[PDB]
């Protein structure tokens, strides 16, 4: 709870980083992405992209938490090579050397953030969604496990 | 051979069945987990269910071998209740009255399914496996006992 949910797809179990794999049949709405894993002790930034294709131009949403300036987090698109207006959330709601849940929900309008349970941001899709086919996931830290979930 | 092993857990001797028993710490990854029996002379059915937790609601794999219709094997997963998409091995390795040793390895992507140190079938993850603390086994046949073992 509080939702009953069921495997999209297998998940990607102890996934090494850097980490470059397919969201099957893309993106789509009402999926959970869980990423179980621990912030390095000396963490400066990590990169979570949801992404058309491996190239790495084109990524629906950029999640950059930031160890530097006191700790936020950047939430960003990506389009034909080129970065749009960031979107800096004010605080870290990720520890150094410590684990976390990090959970994507897709809504219609918006992707929601969970750190730990707990709601940390949205952020409004600015390009559609299910375009998206590949998770990258890169820099200080280490993964558990990935996990692809649905209310389906 | 052709593997050193070694318990991970105290083996679990001479077992009624139905047999609920715990997987301590949970499946993890180079996991073997083998039962020696006995298969009943006029068998039906027998199940081994990898679960979460003692209400079988989360069956992570499920293994039920039918002597029925000239014999096969039923791998199901179960979710909230809800059985998924079969996979249906058209033999029986199994024989009415007769001893065997079942062995389940658990590596990173699938289990692999040992019948009389022979391979049978292998079964993709289709949830987590180390959320699974349970074995259940029930059905037509007797157990003498079971045992954990790793590579570590």
């Amino acid at each position: 709870g509080s939702m009953a949910l069921f495997s999209a797809q297998s998940p990607y179990i102890n996934p090494i980083i850097p980490f470059t794999g397919p969201i099957q049949g893309g993106l789509q709405e009402g999926l959970q992405v869980t990423l179980q894993g621990t912030t390095k002790s000396f963490a400066q930034r990590f990169v979570v992209n949801f992404q058309n294709s491996f190239n790495g131009n084109d990524i629906a949403f950029h999640f950059n938490p930031r160890f530097e300036e006191g700790g936020y987090v950047v939430c960003n698109t990506k389009q034909n090579g080129q970065w749009g207006p960031e979107e800096r959330k004010m605080q870290m709601p990720f520890q150094k050397g410590m684990p976390f849940e990090l959970c994507f929900l897709v809504q219609r309008s918006e992707f929601k953030v969970m750190v730990n349970k707990k709601f940390f941001v949205q952020y409004q899709h600015r390009v559609p969604y299910h375009l998206v086919d590949t998770i990258a996931v890169s820099g200080c830290l280490k993964l558990s496990f990935i996990t692809f979930q649905t209310q389906n």
